Order: C-alpha cells, then sequence, then structure tokens
C-alpha cells in the first residue's frame, strides 16, 4: 500500500491538496477519501493502462464497502513521469476535484459523512506533500 | 488524536518535514514516530506547562508498548498560538529534530527501525503540511 492517513478532520469548505509524482511507467494510482476503507465518499482513480482502460479518469463511491456506480471523465490531465497536483473539498451535494491548470471536476456526494476523516493512496504515485487548509 | 499516518516508509537519510499550529492555550503537544502506536523510536513532547514541566522539552522511546527513559533537553524554541516547522531524520545512532532557525534536538536510535513508517499528533497541535524531502 502507499499513504495512509486518518484523523484528518476534513469539514466541508476546508480543502485537502495531495501533490505526488506519476511514475514514467504508470498505469494506475488512486486516491482514497471518505471514513475508512470500506466507506468511501470518493475514490479517484486515474488509469493510464488499467482494467481495459487507457488515459481514463474513473470515480466512484463505496458505502459500507458496497461499491456504487462508477463515473468517468471525458479528459486526462495527467502525465506519466511528471509531478501531478490534485485539490479536493466537498459539500453536501458534490466533491470538487482541482488541478493546479483550469481542470475542476464535480463528483456526487452519497455518504454525506461529516467530514473526510481517511485518505488512502495506492498505486504509482509517490506522494511528495499533503497539505490541509 | 491529531493525524495519523502509515506507510511513511521514511528511510535513513529521507527528511519528514511537518508544520503546524500551537493552540494558544498550548499545555502541551506530541509527535509519535516508529513503526506504530507501540513501537516509537521518537516521542516528541514539548511540554509549556504539563505533568510538572514548565517550557521543557521531553522525549522518549516506546518499545513494544513499554515506556523507556525519558530524556530532558533545556532549550524551549516553541511558542503557544503559533506555527511550529520541524524537519525530522534518523540514522543508526540518533533520530535528529531540526528548527528552520537553526535548533537541532538529537534523540539516540533505540528501536533500530528499518524506517519510520508511522507519525501521529497529539494534544495542542494541528498538522497543516506534510512534506517528504
Ligand atoms: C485485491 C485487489 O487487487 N484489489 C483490487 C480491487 C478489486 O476489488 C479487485 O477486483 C480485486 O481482485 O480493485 C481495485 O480497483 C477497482 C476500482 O477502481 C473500481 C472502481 O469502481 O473499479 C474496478 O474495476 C471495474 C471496472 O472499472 C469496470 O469496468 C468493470 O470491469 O468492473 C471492474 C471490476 O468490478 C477496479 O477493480 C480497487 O482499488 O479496489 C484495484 C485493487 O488493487
Ligand atoms: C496516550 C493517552 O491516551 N493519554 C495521554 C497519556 C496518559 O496520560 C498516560 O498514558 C497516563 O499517564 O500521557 C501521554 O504522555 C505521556 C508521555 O509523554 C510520557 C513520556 O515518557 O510521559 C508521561 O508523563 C510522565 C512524566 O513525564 C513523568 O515525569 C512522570 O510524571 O510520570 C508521568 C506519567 O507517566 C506522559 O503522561 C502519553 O502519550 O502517554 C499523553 C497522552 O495524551
Amino acid at each position: 500500500c502507499g499513504l495512509v492517513a486518518s484523523n484528518l478532520n476534513l469539514k466541508p469548505g476546508e480543502c485537502l491538496r495531495v501533490r505526488g509524482e506519476v511514475a514514467p511507467d504508470a498505469k494506475s494510482f488512486v486516491l482514497n477519501l471518505g471514513k475508512d476503507s470500506n466507506n468511501l465518499c470518493l475514490h479517484f482513480n486515474p488509469r493510464f493502462n488499467a482494467h481495459g482502460d487507457a488515459n481514463t479518469i474513473v470515480c466512484n463511491s463505496k458505502d459500507g464497502g458496497a461499491w456504487g456506480t462508477e463515473q468517468r471523465e471525458a479528459v486526462f490531465p495527467f502525465q506519466p513521469g511528471s509531478v501531478a497536483e490534485v485539490c479536493i473539498t466537498f459539500d453536501q451535494a458534490n466533491l470538487t476535484v482541482k488541478l493546479p491548470d483550469g481542470y475542476e471536476f464535480k463528483f456526487p456526494n452519497r455518504l454525506n459523512l461529516e467530514a473526510i476523516n481517511y485518505m488512502a493512496a495506492d498505486g504509482d504515485f509517490k506522494i511528495k506533500c499533503v497539505a490541509f487548509d
């Protein structure tokens, strides 16, 4: 596994900033946000070459261990062998995922947790810094 | 009870940078480093006014759940209601906690672990940024 952070206490409107290095031969990496490994209000999974997919951003939720309905973005502003920053926040309706250069995605808040207390990173993505505004 | 990070995989030489907010009513705060909650190669505990200690830094280790012998430092470069920055490293001999202005606190490496996999904040210290350099 990669980095796992708990007790984040990330309230609505507060910002979680993660920056890491994407491997030159990356196939996929994951940012899991929620309450624990079984309860994720956001499964953020850029796939470079994984699960039959290529250069596709896959998001989903996991509620009580159960995956929800997958959603995919058309754009893919991630490059293997480069540094990537992802800023996440949320309200009662949506999680908002931003990237430093104009890119912004919305994903439905399906769990409606009080806060984001759990973050797990995995795959070809070496985290360099995490910041909690 | 504060931020807890695991799977850090911080090897000797690698630098852990932490920036946080010391509470205005700060009596004490803690940075725990090691393998897990029961195996800490460094218990870094600046005490403003706690457990009978005033403006004193208390370091210790925990090995298989058992606390070691406390080491105390006279120099106290911390202020309540402020921002504190520390950089942490270790080698075979010592753990080293560095502050920006030049302060350098050393604590003997008692556990001799391959890496720092675990970090936990506690007390009057709210972590705002963690970086791996
Ligand atoms: C054990 C293991 O390696 N865990 C992997 C888990 C799975 O549980 C895996 O099936 C175990 O063998 O899968 C991981 O990624 C999944 C996740 O990204 C979800 C998001 O919705 O999608 C899953 O793939 C989907 C695919 O998106 C769909 O097109 C359709 O094919 O269904 C498949 C499979 O249901 C991913 O497998 C995970 O993070 O949980 C990767 C783990 O390493
Ligand atoms: C960990 C937890 O759940 N609560 C706090 C604990 C408890 O008070 C502790 O388990 C019961 O005393 O206290 C914590 O800090 C302890 C730690 O800093 C050790 C370091 O060796 O010192 C303890 O105080 C010592 C003191 O330094 C000595 O001079 C003498 O007075 O003995 C006391 C008690 O042993 C601290 O209590 C901890 O992490 O264990 C802070 C927790 O929030």
